[PDB]
């Protein structure tokens, strides 16, 4: 029973790396290996369902917050003119709420030239197994950072060497969360992140 | 055989939520060592993900509590003419704080007495003895009493919030568990809040299934 144990080890290895689509072998036997295998299958199913519903909690929070925060937004429109700065302040705070929630959910969510071309629609372009939405979000966050701290230009470029896609700005939580999102996205595709402010991503 | 049994029990303890349990036989030069290493890798992965989830969730909850506090401060500098506005906004902020507090209160109770064998009608009756409710119950399952309690609680609360009048809680069996809450309110489209998401997460923790139809039924494994 050495080989089945080794295969189960392989199963644990695959599950540990995020592969919840992998078949669990040796489920059809009445010995200890069978029991273990069945347990592994149950865990795999649970982990997959949980993986799918990961966003659901924060999305629920946003949903429940959507009604009262909107009523507050409405209340600021029937305020006096003397309290304009107050209404503006409140609105900015609500906007901050939105930014935080959306960014955290974006984190929990975690052809090149095609999607790179898609995100585009001042931006300068020098173009040459994936998750299109993930890459899209990554480029979005990179551009957001480059705009947030780079005063003016933003250069998005491609190329090849063996996949290389890079955003470069002209500049001298929040931002680190976005960078963490980019990092997670590029780590999902077995890639590498490269700073130099220039952000290059390999695939 | 024996090390396989030990690793089996350990893995059972990990699957039921205990990510701090030590994995034995990790330092062996046979296949048992390989298996133990793999299980340890899984445990490290799950623990890392969970801890990072808790940390980031706490941080984000706080960061959300920040601008909500600023708005509450802002209504204290409004004119006397806009008193009713400030009043309303204060009420809404109270609601928001209630929501975030619910989120935190849920994320606080991690794992306790792992998974025992409790009676469904017992905990259902417990939730019933808290808050018109009509009961048509039918049974023991492996679970966590507090989690299920929270689920039923949130479902009843939601059914009260959206169902104008009655709330019906029922049990029964199929090849084996289902508890269902019904209201008389508008369903979701002829063609979900924090509570329902919490219910979903809880029933997903117990390898179950959530089914809407508004009538929300939750399934749980038995043998």
């Amino acid at each position: 029973i050495t080989r089945p144990i080794i295969e189960l080890s392989n199963t644990f290895d695959k599950i540990a790396e995020g592969n919840l689509e992998a078949e669990v072998p040796h489920q059809n036997r009445a010995d200890e290996i069978g029991i273990l295998a069945k347990s592994i299958e149950r865990l795999r199913r649970s982990l997959k369902q949980l993986a799918d519903d990961r966003t659901l909690l924060m999305a629920g929070v946003s949903h429940d917050l959507r009604t009262p925060l909107t009523r507050i937004r409405l209340a600021t429109e029937m305020m006096s003119e003397q309290d304009g700065y107050l209404a503006e302040s409140i609105n900015k705070d609500i906007e901050e709420c939105n930014a935080i929630i959306e960014q955290f959910i974006d984190y929990l969510r975690t052809d090149l030239n095609a999607v790179l071309g898609e995100v585009i629609a001042e931006i300068e372009t020098a173009l040459y197994k994936m998750h299109p939405l993930s890459i899209k979000r990554a480029v979005a966050n990179m551009v957001v950072n480059a705009a947030r701290y780079g005063n003016g230009w933003i250069k998005v470029s491609s190329g090849t060497e063996p996949a290389w896609f890079q955003v470069e700005d002209d500049g001298p939580s929040g931002t680190g969360l976005g960078l963490a999102i980019v990092q997670r996205i590029v780590d999902n595709h077995n890639g590498m992140l490269e700073l130099g402010l220039s952000i290059r991503a390999w695939l």
